[PDB]
């Protein structure tokens, strides 16, 4: 991959691998999410920021500050088949003091048609204390020369699903998968659970008959709290709905501490 | 990637990704194992065999026959760092009626130095009845024009590590990780548990202090029986010593064996 001509975005091509595809012989949403974070990292690398998933400045490193994902929103129109080449363009934009947005556009490299889009909200957190804080002006300005100054949105539309509030699933859940635990392959280089793992865990409580008769069009996931290496997760799903829609909750298997909530939208094949 | 000049081997380059590396910022043995499987598939594709992990002929398809892994053996001298290019060359060779071998050599693209090698034994199985059978002469012949005729071994040395018998760990195990279950991401396109998942499960009962102060040099893993989508696995490890370990995977209920193995680790 490379920075584009204006230096304000980053593009990379990926060949979908045998082990990245599901029963449809196309890429899983987890492979897609992995590729989003790969191009995100390579973009950080390309302009001198940290390449540990946190994309930090020297200023932030001095202060033990990191970026953490608050929300992921992914919309897929066609999943790339095994052997197919998918092109991903990615950029960031500050949303003032709240935090920053990273957005992506996925294309068929052959036709150049848009096959998916994603957006994510990130917030600044002290690494050690876990306390959020508004982005300081010194730090803001470090990033602004790497971001477009005119609004550029993967999700322009006035009211769009990427910004909707997600309610809290009430017991009893229609469906559950109990006792989920991360293994070493679920951890990043920092030994923190990889954000994509939580997508896997959300989808584990979707009944197999849905997965066999539907394709995932939209997923929205909020991140509240991280699952530690030694934590155990319960995944909860309730039907809310030709389209199928679900409300989702991840919570710690003991005390029921919320770690994530989300929605998915599925369309008959 | 591409078949090489003589058409009897296949080569591919891989850029190591951010999410593919562990705490040392180098590729995990599971990332390596996945790339072995990927070049294997691309080699099958390049000469017209099935691309579903089974590399079947049209004959085998009529008979509902598949190739199944009996043994994986992997030796790594240097794990590629994030952003590094690793080149993997791969080839198959018939071992008569017993089955076939796929071998790999891993290189640093920049230096051309060997950074690891792997070998695997495959047996022929009826996919419905799960009965083994020796390889048909008509099936042998279909594969011989795509394999070297002169012996070509990742592990040439008589009685090397890759051919040793693995004994059955006896209770009580020194270390365990219990109640392991596959998720949808551990399944392939056939909805069978991916072979690399059993590698992750073996290593889950290595103490963290070992992983933190050692690098994995050798893994040998026998595959005896499949974990189904809805099965639950216990992972057992005992120190047999460099650090060495004996490994056993078995179903959480009745203690049916699915895998046994060994690992060898060196202090950093
Ligand atoms: N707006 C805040 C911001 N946060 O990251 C970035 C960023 C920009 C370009 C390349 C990598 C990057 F991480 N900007
Ligand atoms: N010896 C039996 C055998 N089994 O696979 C092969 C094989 C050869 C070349 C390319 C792909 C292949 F799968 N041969």
């Amino acid at each position: 991959g490379s920075l584009t001509e204006d230096g304000l975005s980053y593009k990379e091509k990926f060949v979908v691998r045998s082990y990245e595809v599901g029963s449809n012989k196309t890429a899983t949403v987890e492979t897609i999410a992995n590729l989003l974070q790969e191009v995100g990292c390579n973009h950080a690398q390309s302009v001198g920021f940290s390449t540990d998933g946190f994309a930090t400045t020297t200023t932030m490193r001095k202060l033990h500050l990191i970026w953490v994902t608050a929300r992921m929103h992914i919309e897929i129109y066609k999943y790339p088949a095994w052997g197919d080449v998918v092109e991903i363009e990615t950029w960031c934009q500050s949303e003032g003091r709240i935090g920053t947005r990273r957005d992506w556009i996925l294309k068929d490299s052959v036709t150049g048609e848009v096959t998916g889009r994603a957006t994510s909200k990130w917030v600044m957190m002290n690494q050690d204390t876990r306390r959020l804080q508004k982005v300081s002006d010194d730090v803001r300005d470090e990033y602004l020369v790497f971001c477009p100054q005119e609004p550029r949105l993967a999700f322009p539309e006035e009211n769009n699903r990427s910004l909707k509030k997600i309610p809290k699933l009430e017991d009893p859940a229609q469906y559950s998968m109990i006792g989920l635990k991360p293994r070493r392959a679920d951890l990043d280089m920092n030994q923190h659970v990889n954000n994509v793992t939580y997508i896997g865990w959300v989808l584990e409580s979707i009944p197999q008959e849905i997965v066999d008769t539907h394709e995932l069009q939209v997923i929205t996931l909020d991140y509240r709290r991280e699952c530690q290496q030694d934590d155990v997760v319960d995944s909860l799903t309730t039907t809310t709905s030709n389209d199928s829609q679900f409300l989702h909750l991840l919570r710690l298997s003991g005390d029921g501490q919320e770690i994530n909530r989300g929605t998915t939208l599925w369309r008959k094949k």
